[PDB]
């Protein structure tokens, strides 16, 4: 009898985007049953009995599992959700795992070689398969039970016609000893989908639902797979779901009671517009960009008033192509350096967002109110690991002076944090992937003297406003004051000179607007003046 | 009305231009945060010679804001706490 | 044999049945009666963590260390799987 059922096949599975984990799982556990045994004999060899599965939430572990233990033409697999052995009466634990084997067992001591087959399923292994403390004081709650189970899959008896399969998300926490290969052997990593993959699991998850009529012609598969960048898997699922939904409740009312029409439900149809609503505000991607944070940070917006603001985007873009279309530097960061009130990190977000890259991550002290160094630089360490998972990336650190918690005062500050930049601003990442770091701060010389500046590739830097006309540019840009008013401030302003941050001279706006229609010149000026220069 | 009523201990008396100068330039800096738009945060630091009552004058502005939450964190509800 | 036999004096919560299980063991392996036909063996990844008591001479004298092969130990390691 074939291992494999009769009339089990690929595209029923329902699985997409897997299909060289799939092929080198096949390759490694089943290609020994296939052909007949009098070969397998004669090579000599065992068949294995592990397999391995970890990656992040949401990427198709449950799924491939319960397809590989429906794929065989054998028994009912059996089934552990978890911390569902343990007991209270001494040794009960131990007997309980030793009781799933005891069938296998019995087999092959009465059947031998034409013995059949069987499966198992460990689902949260990492919840009682923990390291063993190997020190006296520190006895481990479990350790009988992962006694019990490294003799029994592999002990003083032999078997084969077990195989056993792991799934977790803390690959680095399992046991040492439990993972030769001479138990679990082959492992295997789940990453998120590519943009064939997410085409082939929309694909998927939309081939039935076309089967009675259900999809208008307006909808573009393929400019929705290219729309949605970095999706896992659920979320594909999940969007369809919400837009389904939204779609059929147009049909179906309520409010006061709860009523369903029946002369229209027969002409249900689901257009992208359902889609693209569902798409900005129902699914909210974990590993990709929204523009909520860009409104945070780009309030005002950007106004061109002069000559370096397009220096300045052109030299991100550069520097943006430079990374992407580059080999043997896979890594370069720039350092953003001016006076305070100069407007550096709009400068900085607006590159980001316009770099057009799949990923970005802004980590700023807003969100580390009162933390210790310990969470800084454990909260950095994890926003730099969870970046080494895209095949492009951009993150932005923003007040670095702030971060290092600096105070001229002593001087003093956390060293612990600095040593743990410098440490992470030379670590090249994963092979064959690339990354772009920017900074900002307001402070060049501290920077300069404490050896930063040997770290940081190259420099930009951001000026002021230095002459009465680009003020007068600005102002009217603005749209504040008009052109009455105008003549009289400029016939002021244009025999000097000024020297002021474009946030600064909008709060003086505001502050002088508060006044009396015809009083509002002669305070702006006052406060200009009062202002000064302090070069 | 506990708060002002204690931060508050003989009420405010005008003995000079100076108060109706700072009660003056109170109002103005809260007409800008209520009708602003393009500033929603807004801070004034007060500061003048030890025992020259400015806490008062704070009080004062705060309950003339007529704003409707007004939460007056003071050093004197944490003795012995810690940083 | 890690599992059961741990320095007696540690693993005090609950524990109904581990000391009297090492002491009945130390008992029987050599204790007032005398035997010639018993044989004891014992793998462990922890030698440290054993009873000093149950490492005399007359109990357990023999101690081996496995370590990894050399080049020649590789050689045959690969030559008698593959024959
Ligand atoms: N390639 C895929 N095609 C279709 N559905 C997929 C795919 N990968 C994952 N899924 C979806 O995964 C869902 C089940 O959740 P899943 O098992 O993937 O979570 P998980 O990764 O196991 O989470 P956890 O981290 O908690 O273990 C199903 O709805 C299934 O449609
Ligand atoms: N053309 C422009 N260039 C720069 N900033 C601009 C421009 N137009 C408007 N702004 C406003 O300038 C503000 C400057 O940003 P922000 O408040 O972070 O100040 P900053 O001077 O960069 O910071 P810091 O106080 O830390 O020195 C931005 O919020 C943006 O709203
Ligand atoms: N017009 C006024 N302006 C200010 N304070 C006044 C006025 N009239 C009376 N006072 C009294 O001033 C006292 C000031 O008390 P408070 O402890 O707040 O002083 P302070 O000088 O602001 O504080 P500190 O002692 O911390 O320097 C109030 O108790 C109030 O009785």
């Amino acid at each position: 009898q074939s291992i494999i059922n009769p009339d089990w096949n690929f595209e029923k599975m329902g699985i997409g985007g897997l299909d060289k984990e799939f092929s080198d799982i096949f390759r490694r556990a089943f290609a020994s049953r296939v052909f007949p045994p009098e070969i397998v004999e004669q090579m000599g060899c065992k068949h294995v009995k592990g397999i391995l599965l970890y990656g992040p939430p949401g990427c198709g572990k449950t799924l491939l599992a319960r397809q590989i233990g429906k794929m065989l033409n054998a028994r009912e697999p059996k089934v552990v959700n978890g911390p569902e052995i343990l007991n209270k009466y001494v040794g009960e634990s131990e007997a309980n795992i030793r009781k799933l084997f005891a069938d296998a067992e019995e087999e092959q001591r009465r059947l031998g070689a034409n013995s059949g087959l069987h499966i198992i399923i460990f689902d949260e292994i990492d919840a009682i398969c923990k390291q063993r403390g190997s020190m006296a004081g520190s006895t481990g709650v479990h350790d009988t039970v992962v006694n019990q189970l490294l003799s029994k899959i592999d002990g003083v008896e032999q078997l084969n016609n077990i195989l056993v399969i792991g799934m977790t998300n803390r690959p680095d926490l399992i046991d040492e000893a439990l993972l030769r290969p001479g138990r679990l052997e082959v492992k295997m990593e789940i990453g998120l989908p590519d943009e064939k993959g997410r085409l082939q699991i929309l694909h998927i998850h939309t081939a039935r639902m076309r089967g009675h009529q259900l999809l208008s012609a307006d909808v573009d598969i393929k400019e929705l797979a290219v729309e949605t960048k970095n999706f896992s898997g659920a979320e594909l699922e999940g969007l369809v779901r919400a837009a389904q939904s939204t779609a059929m409740n147009r049909h179906i009312k309520a409010s006061t009671k709860v009523e369903v029409d029946m002369e229209k439900a027969e002409s249900l149809q689901v257009t992208r517009g359902d889609f693209l609503a569902s798409l900005e505000n129902d699914i909210k991607p974990a590993f990709g960009t929204n523009q909520e944070d860009y409104a945070s940070y780009i309030m005002n917006g950007i106004i061109k008033w002069g000559d370096p603001v397009t220096r300045v985007l052109d030299d991100g873009e550069l520097l943006v192509q430079q990374t992407k279309n580059s080999d043997r530097t896979p890594l370069v960061s720039v350092l953003l350096e001016g006076p305070p009130h100069s407007g550096k990190t709009a400068l900085a977000a607006k590159i980001a967002e316009e770099s057009n890259f799949p990923f970005i991550k802004i980590c700023s002290p807003d969100k580390m109110i009162g933390f210790s160094e310990t969470a800084k630089c454990q909260a950095m360490k994890k926003i730099f690991d969870d970046a080494y998972k895209s095949q492009l990336s951009c993150v932005v650190v923003d007040d670095i002076e702030r971060l290092l918690d600096y105070v001229p005062i002593g001087p003093r500050f956390s060293n612990l944090v600095l040593q743990a930049l410098l440490v992470l601003l030379k670590k090249a990442p994963p092979q064959g992937r690339k990354l772009l770091i920017i900074g900002t701060t307001s402070r060049k010389d501290v920077l300069q003297e404490m050896e930063m500046l040997n770290a940081f590739s190259t420099t930009i830097h951001v000026p002021n406003i230095a002459t009465g006309e680009q003020l007068l540019e600005a102002l009217e840009l603005l749209g504040n004051f008009k052109d009455k008013e105008r003549t009289t401030i400029a016939q002021q302003v244009k025999g000097k000179k000024v020297w002021i941050g474009i946030k600064k001279l909008l709060m003086l706006i505001e502050m002088s607007l508060q006044m009396d229609p015809e009083y509002r010149v002669r305070k702006f000026l006052a406060l200009l003046r009062e202002e000064g220069a302090s070069p």
